[PDB]
């Protein structure tokens, strides 16, 4: 179990203005630190979030929350649900800004809901240094959905908090899960995110924010895009048949229409993946698995993704002798991998 500590600071808020925090459970014979973050969509305006406070609190308040949590896959302390980390320190740091962790805004007398999900996490870095993160050798940030999105947008200000705070020896590095989307055409979303982050005063990584300019920021918020301007080391795991790409895509699970559309779709998928080193992207339907208890089953030309986390760390330390890290399914269709989740 993973222990609840709410954040000292209590400026650093929820949405409601209730404290953020984070759920621990140390390590203390490991210099590994997982640092993982939670995803959940999102909402862009105040009849909107208004919605969502009413039927998904926990997504935007800590009142209720409860005292533990179990630590599940990637975040499991057993080696046979987690070959990967599984000695590691573990860090669940819940979603409760509704800003796919990319806000910096606090409630006010014009504003009734706070938007703090970049303070949020370099909050919790700090207040982790003085219980044990001061003498780690890396940082993993990762997340699922909206959380692997974050890891995107906030992966390198993490790494320049740390240098800047005088911590240069720690290795910080990102692992984004289901969070990589196209801004495709429909088969029968741009819209709201950016008003959101107009609502949330959000912020992108600044190459990012210096190529695409004013006005334009929410093209950092897709994966293809954001990713070729991160310093840090970044690792991408991505269904090609993403459920919620699917879903925002109106696809409903076939005609020749259809089928030509989900077969480009998964083209243009692995083709922004080509120039990701580190990447696994199985061609199924299904959505988010670093942290579902079954996520050592599925495998891309034989290999795991708990064994291709462990060749990237190999490859950390010019291609491994059987220890790939580029995985990429090239058959076209969902399920044309026999090992894809049932
Ligand atoms: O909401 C979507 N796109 C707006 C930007 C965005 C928001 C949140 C996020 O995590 C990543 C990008 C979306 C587009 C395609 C498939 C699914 N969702």
């Amino acid at each position: 179990d993973l222990r609840l500590h709410l954040l000292l600071n209590t400026s650093v808020t929820c949405n409601d203005g209730s404290p953020a925090g984070y759920y621990l459970k140390e390590s203390r014979g490991s210099r590994r630190w997982l640092l993982f973050l939670e995803g959940g969509w999102y909402c862009f305006n105040r009849e909107n979030c208004d919605s969502r406070y009413d039927t998904m609190r926990r997504l935007m308040s800590s009142r209720d929350w409860p005292r533990t949590r179990t630590g599940t896959g990637i975040l499991s302390s057993q080696p046979e649900e987690n070959p990967y980390w599984w000695n590691a320190n573990m860090v669940f740091i819940p979603y409760c800004s509704s800003d796919v962790w990319s806000g910096a805004s606090s409630k006010s007398e014009k504003n009734e809901y706070a938007f703090m999900g970049a303070l949020i996490i370099q909050e919790v870095v700090r207040e982790l240094l003085g219980r044990g993160l001061s003498g780690a050798k890396v940082l993993l940030l990762a997340g699922s959905s909206a959380g692997g999105t974050g890891v995107l947008l906030n992966v390198d200000r993490v790494a320049e908090q740390l240098e800047k705070l005088g911590y240069p020896a720690i290795q910080v590095r990102g692992l984004a899960d289901s969070g990589w989307f196209l801004d495709n055409k429909q088969y029968r979303p741009t819209e709201a995110i950016r008003r959101g982050i107009r609502y949330w005063n959000g912020v992108v990584p600044e190459r990012c924010r210096r190529q695409f300019q004013e006005g334009e920021e929410w093209n950092c918020f897709f994966g293809y895009k954001v990713y070729p301007t991160l310093r840090s080391p970044v690792f991408v795991v991505q269904w090609l048949f993403d459920e919620a790409q699917l879903t925002v895509d109106n696809v409903h699970l076939v005609q020749e229409g259809l089928r030509l559309y989900i077969q480009n779709l998964g083209r243009e998928l692995r083709h922004t993946l080509k120039d990701v080193p580190a990447s696994f992207a199985p061609a199924c339907l299904s959505h988010e698995i670093i942290i579902r208890s079954h996520w050592t089953d599925v495998q891309v030309k034989g290999t795991s993704l708990p064994r291709a986390l462990h060749c990237w760390d190999r490859s950390l330390h010019t291609p491994l002798k059987g220890c790939p890290v580029h995985l990429v399914d090239s058959c076209p269709w969902p399920h044309c991998n026999p090992s894809c989740p049932t």
